[PDB]
């Protein structure tokens, strides 16, 4: 068994990890998923590990 890292969460269902004026380094200081693609929403937010009973295959 194992877990998977996932930061892609619903923009509204996102947990604010800090203000937006922050920077890639600040958000990477604690370890929050930083995402600056859309506006209006927060870029620095926390991660959300989802349980995936079935393991998938990826490139190795």
């Amino acid at each position: 068994e194992a877990q998977t890292e996932t930061c892609t969460v619903a923009p509204r269902e996102r947990q604010n990890c800090g203000f937006p004026g922050v920077t890639p380094s600040q958000c990477a200081n604690k370890g929050c998923c930083f995402d600056d693609t859309v506006r209006g929403v927060p870029w620095c937010f926390y991660p959300n590990t989802i349980d995936v009973p079935p393991e998938e295959e990826s490139e190795f």
